[PDB]
């Protein structure tokens, strides 16, 4: 149970189960919550996330072996990156954000659904490197997102905290007293994620409401992230799916070739052979694209292919249905899905739809 539970109820939360946590689906209007993030500021309780602190002189070394992105690229203190964590078959165990603070101190953030699997795996592979693993269940976290999010949050910062984040670029995190403030998010907008002691969380939440930040629930969390082309573990990938087939190729640090990491050789073979690809689908016709719907097309050579929707939704920003889908190579400009017992052509696009309050160029 989140430390924010009482504040959620006071904010009119309609609760659902989220991987064992009672969490707000919305607070009266998931559509308004979505539009708040796109145009002003909304916030999400992400205390269901697990923050894992890693300590030890070999921490960077460990993570260069654990992760498929390369934390050697984190050279400025506080810098973060996004990475897959792969099994030996090159499938995805999870995705995550990792922060570098010092050579003796990095931090990972992972989801509730995969927490115990990840912890077991991290623990197992950490042992020979002598890494001390500390789970930060003493911290809650709030994501404040939207074009006015940083400004509104910053009204609550003290002078030292303002100074710490002044000019801070994306994908950095910094500790300033009780607040860990990071320029991260799951929305396609600017914002912060802010971690702080459980016992401080409720008051900080209330202060943020007063600062003009709208409480936003899981429903908007999902429409926002899918519009932004951001993956959801279990849907866009899982242990059976290569990152190359989940639009995560860009996160694979192939060079330097001499960096060993788990999944490396399987991944190299997958790259050599080719994989399926994650694309976007747009359906302007009335109806909603659903998870697991088949996607059919014929390639130029006449081979009939079937992919699958990984995540679908009705886009509040665009006003029509969108989806991420995993499809065989060779797809064209359109494909077919079944809607109301009939074939429905859909437009095939890049796996991203909205960033910074606006439809991406291919959609306007």
């Amino acid at each position: 149970q989140t430390p924010l539970y009482e504040q959620h109820t006071l904010c009119g939360a309609r609760m659902v189960d989220f991987h064992g946590w009672m969490m707000p689906l919305h607070y009266g209007s998931q559509i308004d919550e979505h539009h708040a993030v796109r145009t002003d500021a909304g916030m999400f309780d992400v205390s269901h996330m697990t923050i894992v602190d890693l300590r030890g002189s070999r921490t960077r070394e460990f993570l260069r072996y654990l992760l498929a992105n390369d934390v050697a690229k984190l050279t400025k203190s506080g810098k973060a990156l996004y990475s897959g964590m792969l099994n030996a078959s090159g499938g995805v165990i999870d995705d995550l954000i990792v922060y570098y603070f010092t050579e003796d101190f990095f931090r990972l953030v992972v989801n509730s659904a995969t927490r115990e699997k990840d912890l077991s795996w991290i623990t197992q592979h950490a042992e020979p490197f002598g890494i001390e693993i500390t789970v930060r269940d003493d911290l809650s976290m709030i994501a404040v997102q939207g074009p006015n999010a940083q400004a509104k949050a910053a009204t609550l910062f003290n002078d030292a905290q303002r100074q710490a984040v002044e000019g801070m670029k994306p994908f950095f995190g910094v500790q300033a007293g009780d607040l860990f403030i990071a320029t991260t998010g799951y929305t396609g907008e600017a914002g912060y994620e802010i971690a702080l002691p459980n016992e401080k969380a409720a008051d900080f939440w209330r202060a943020l409401v007063e600062a003009g930040v709208k409480p936003c629930g899981l429903g908007a969390r999902d429409t926002l992230r899918l519009e932004a082309g951001m993956n959801l573990y279990g849907q866009e990938m899982d242990e059976t799916i290569s990152p190359l087939a989940a639009n995560m190729g860009w996160t694979i640090a192939w060079e330097p070739a001499d960096r060993d990491f788990i999944g490396r050789e399987a991944l190299e073979v997958q790259r050599e052979h080719g994989t399926e690809k994650l694309v976007g689908l747009v359906m302007t016709e009335k109806g909603v694209l659903r998870n697991e719907l088949p996607v059919r097309f014929t390639d130029a050579q006449g081979n009939q292919h079937e992919g699958i929707i990984t995540s679908g939704t009705f886009s509040p920003t665009l006003g029509y249905s969108i989806a991420l889908a995993r499809v065989p190579e060779g797809i064209g400009e359109t494909a077919i899905v079944q809607i109301r017992n009939r074939e429905m052509p859909v437009k095939v696009t890049k796996p991203v739809f909205v960033r910074n309050g606006k439809a991406v160029a291919g959609l306007c």
